[PDB]
């Protein structure tokens, strides 16, 4: 920290403009380096200028200056007297994990990192308590706007510093879900969503549920169905259907309606594909903070799934113009076929949000990298085998268009799962390698890699679950049919947040809230040190 | 069947009903001193394997229609074409344009007997390790 501070001090333009001989260490410099460490989304903790005076919550200031210097015992002391402990603990975790990257010393870095995770344990410790008492207020806590820590929220800091143990607390998951279902009840199963989605009067019927029965019992079916449409769960299902239909329809039109001039349907799905990718790109600029453009770019370029989708796009913009030239019509057919299958792959995405399978996909996602490599080998394996066959049973051949075609098809059958002595020997050796060596190989491969990760991924999945929810709660409610009016309703403002995840509070309300927490933090403290008194090793020391 | 104008479909329906009954026989192994637990497990599994079955279905069918599309200009008559194609798919599911042919075959075999195999491999092993110990209770 001290080194960095010196740098940013002399990096200041205005001070060597004032006096290059006396660089006045000015408080807001500290603010600046802090903002860099903490994140780009917060605010400068201390103002820039242009009888004594404290600042709001001096204790936090003490807390930082103790943290950055890796003073364990001091920190632990002060935090016990902090004002809004949850945010505090989190911010500390975040800084420490940041600073523990560029320290260029081993022992200190390790000590730092350990301290960091120690604090997230504190945060969990307080919150699990405060939730065990009350639920609704505990929720209200996860999403206030801490004026002290730069106008951010707890949940963000959690996600920034990657506190799997925190976000996976479980009370949190309860909260997320509570948004997933948006407005209506959260226990109505899911078949009811599908059915009632089909028929409108089912909504006017008593087949579905609602929370806050003031709208369930008192039924204004118009706004009722409206509220229903707001539920991102639905908006998800709309997208899933529209996608389904677009795909199969595209299959139809390529099959039969294939026409050298642009058929009515071919141009239709052309507009459709554009509409889809348009919303896709739309999810690049909603960044409310001054998010780095090349940064989010590298992110999407890092998303293997985003990687698949963009590969498919390139396929389209290629094959479309291919067909477009009539001298390239038949290859246009084969290309666009490929593009189709590529799209059909992207459907496994369904099971990402799968309550009950997402983890599995996580696993295979880890596996994709190696199975590819292995696939190579089996390929050359069989092909060597087939060509050995052709060589031994003939004097000379050619024409891989029927020979290698029928041979590759026979190989597909084999891969679904007195010269006669030479024949038996060939067949036995071949079957020896094909359905045995590689089978037991992958057998081991899967079992091994499986045992490498079979236990803790669920965390990672629980972690991932968020951003998905964030998106489909954020996206405007217009499936790709009626999405163009939404896109243009966007571009009119392009030419000329929600209260769900971030909301200021009221002094009277917030105050009572903070006091409430303060109380419970104290409670947690007692239980901690008390149970410390039971550790047998400690008792022997006594 | 009772309505003679619905005799042949009566045949196909009652056939279905038959197979449904024949399923209920696994019940034998409920009381099975030595297997009941296993059935318990698969009973927990029924819910998800169903979902997965869906995916493999659309998988192969996309594959077959890609085949039909690339090897022809126009076709119809799913009663022999899709029938023979679905049967060839049953054989595949039991377990110089030639360059285009080899590429198609290799990619197809790449997905079919590999991706989903290792998938379920993991699926079973994982869910297995989730419950492999206390069901006997």
């Amino acid at each position: 920290f001290h080194s960095k501070l010196q740098k940013v001090l002399v990096e200041d333009p205005e001070r060597p403009a004032c006096a290059p001989a006396a660089p006045r260490l000015q408080m807001h410099h500290v603010a600046q380096v802090l903002r860099e460490l903490l994140g780009d989304f917060t605010q400068p903790l201390y103002p820039r200028p242009r009888h004594v005076t404290f600042t709001m919550d001096p204790i936090r200031d003490l807390l930082i200056w103790a943290i950055v210097q890796n003073r364990r015992e001091l920190a632990g002391i002060i935090w016990a007297q902090s004002q809004d402990c949850i945010a505090a603990a989190l911010a500390c975790s975040k800084i420490l994990k940041e600073l523990s990257k560029e320290e260029e010393d081993t022992d200190s870095s390790e000590e730092m990192l350990a301290l960091a995770e120690e604090y997230e344990h504190r945060a969990i410790g307080v919150f699990t308590e405060c939730y065990r008492k009350d639920e609704e207020r505990a929720q209200k806590l996860l999403t206030r706007v801490s004026e002290a820590w730069g106008k951010t929220t707890c949940l963000q800091l959690a996600l920034e510093a990657k506190d799997m143990k925190f976000v996976s607390h479980g009370g949190i998951q309860a909260f997320l879900t509570k948004v997933w279902w948006g407005q209506l009840s959260v226990d109505n199963g899911l078949w009811r969503v599908t059915l009632c989605m089909l028929a409108f009067p089912l909504l006017l019927t008593g087949l579905i549920s609602f929370r806050e029965k003031r709208l369930q019992d008192v039924g204004t079916p118009a706004a009722r169905a409206r509220a229903f449409f707001t539920a991102p769960v639905v908006v998800f299902h709309l997208n899933i259907l529209s996608y389904f239909a677009f795909l199969c329809l595209f299959a139809y039109v390529l099959m039969v309606d294939f026409q050298p001039v642009p058929s009515w349907c071919e141009c239709a799905i052309y507009l459709w594909l554009f509409s889809l990718v348009c919303e896709e790109m739309r999810q690049l600029f909603y960044d409310p903070d001054e998010c780095g453009l090349m940064k989010k770019a590298a992110l999407y370029f890092s998303d293997f799934w985003n990687k698949l989708d963009v590969g498919a796009i390139l396929l389209f913009v290629a094959g479309l113009t291919c067909r477009l030239i009539p001298a390239t019509l038949y290859p246009g057919r084969v290309i666009l076929s490929l593009d189709f299958i590529l799209f059909c792959l992207r459907l496994m995405h369904i099971f990402t949000i799968s309550k009950t399978l997402g983890p599995k996909i996580i696993i295979v996602k880890r596996m994709m990298k190696d199975v590819f490599f292995f696939l190579f080998l089996l390929a050359v394996w069989v092909v060597s085998f087939g060509v050995a066959k052709q060589a031994i049973l003939i004097h000379n051949e050619r024409r891989v268009d029927w020979l290698f075609r029928g041979a590759v098809y026979h190989s597909y059958l084999t891969i679904f799962g007195f010269p006669e002595w030479l024949t038996v020997l060939l067949l036995c050796l071949y079957l020896l390698f094909t359905n045995i060596l590689l089978l037991n190989l992958l057998i081991a491969m899967f079992n091994y890699t499986f045992q490498q990760v079979q236990e803790h991924t669920d965390q990672i999945w629980k972690f991932q679950r968020h951003d998905l929810i964030e998106e489909y709660h954020g996206r405007p409610a217009a499936p790709p049919p009626f999405i163009l009016l939404s896109h243009l309703q966007l571009f009119i403002k392009r030419v000329v947040r929600h209260k769900q995840l971030k909301n200021k509070l009221e002094k009277n309300e917030e105050a009572a809230l903070l006091s409430w927490e303060i109380y419970l933090k104290e409670n947690y403290l007692q239980n901690r040190q008390f149970q410390q008194k039971q550790r047998p090793e400690q008792k022997i020391e006594d």
